[PDB]
């Protein structure tokens, strides 16, 4: 089957779901309709690796995840999500840049639609893609969550203070 675990976070309760140690879902699920969850098993100790990295991430002590994923969705979606995974912590891309990278120049709007279906938030960093006008998107408080994640990554202090001496 599929089990799940919900943890606290500065952007609200994050639900992690998947089989065994493999993540299939990561979403701030509250005040949204999510029918699959009814057929999920609660497991308060699942994905302990992932949960540690997420806590480390929010504390500014992590910038790269080592978490096994299983992304399910259409071919075009897989191409988009794979490309999201190449966007480093603290950087952003435009939808037009992602469309070029996946081999579909001009598909900025398709990238935006596919981006909104990302099953694994934060770790697959859909929040790092923004249109030219600079406007964040996402219903259900989604804009505010993205913005939080963005401000968090922009606040990154230099790693080695000894480089200043």
């Amino acid at each position: 089957m599929v089990h799940y675990r919900t943890i606290d976070s500065p952007i609200g309760p994050l639900t992690l779901a998947g089989h065994g140690s493999v993540l299939t879902n990561l979403r701030m699920l509250e005040q949204t309709y999510e029918p699959s969850k009814t057929h999920w098993t609660p497991d308060p100790g699942a994905f302990s690796g992932a949960v540690d990295q997420l806590n480390a991430y929010f504390a500014g002590e992590l910038t790269e995840f080592d978490v096994e994923l299983d992304l399910r969705g259409t071919d075009f979606q897989q191409r988009v999500w794979k490309a999201l995974l190449t966007i480093p912590y603290g950087e952003t891309r435009s939808y037009g840049e992602i469309a070029d990278q996946i081999g579909a120049p001009g598909a900025a709007r398709a990238v935006g639609l596919a981006n909104g279906h990302n099953p694994i938030a934060i770790i697959v960093p859909c929040h790092r893609v923004i249109g030219a006008s600079g406007k964040l998107t996402g219903y259900g408080g989604g804009i505010n969550r993205k913005r939080a994640l963005l401000e968090l990554e922009k606040s990154r202090a230099p790693a080695d203070l000894t480089l200043f001496d």
